[PDB]
């Protein structure tokens, strides 16, 4: 239901493979403050992962999706979840893709990215593979259709810090509530550094 973004570094519980914290962002890849939110806590919870200090949970969800937007959200979604198939790195290169200024659509506009332009977003995230059929053949859209749903996720952004809900304001301030987490770890901070600019 989730892509789970990892690295070699991950911290566990002692005994176990399980991540002593998971962020879990529920995100909509056509939601502004989903663009906005992504924009600026990304290079943070980047890092966060890259330390090893917490494992990124992304559940892409299709709320917003509509005959309008010519099912942006939900064809978007499914082409993140083809991806992340393919390669996890080439998810996290995607999913930031997404939600920079110069690509995610307008909500409300008249221009999305059509099925083409996805799968090309994909290849300069480093993948081809499957993920042209996977888009194609609409594999993961009643999925994604699925998720808000399953997940009982309506709003974007929401962010779960281990299962508990979790009211966002800087990267600083969840970079600090991670440090409570899993105490003083390698790097987390030079992630504060990274989430102050």
């Amino acid at each position: 239901d989730a892509v789970r973004v990892t690295s070699s570094k991950l911290v566990t519980q002692p005994g176990t493979s399980n991540p002593k914290a998971v962020v879990s962002f529920y995100e909509d890849f056509l939601c502004p403050a989903c663009g906005i939110f992504e924009r600026g806590f990304g290079p943070t919870v980047s890092k966060l992962v890259d330390i090893g200090a917490v494992a990124a949970d992304y559940t892409m969800v299709a709320i917003l999706d509509s005959a309008s937007n010519q099912h942006y959200s939900s064809r978007a979604a499914a082409a993140a979840y083809c991806v992340a198939d393919e390669s996890i790195e080439a998810f996290r290169r995607f999913h930031a893709a997404l939600f920079s200024k110069d690509i995610q659509p307008a909500e409300l506009g008249k221009d999305f990215p059509d099925n083409a332009r996805l799968i090309e977003l994909a290849r300069e995230a480093g993948v081809v593979g499957k993920v042209p059929d996977c888009i194609n053949s609409g594999k993961y859209i009643e999925k994604v259709d699925g998720l808000a749903a399953a997940v009982n996720v309506h709003a974007t952004p929401t962010v779960r810090v281990n299962g508990t809900e979790y009211e966002w304001s800087t990267p600083a301030a969840l970079v600090a509530k991670i440090k409570e987490i899993v105490g003083d770890v390698p790097g987390i901070d030079s992630a504060a550094a990274t989430a102050t600019s």
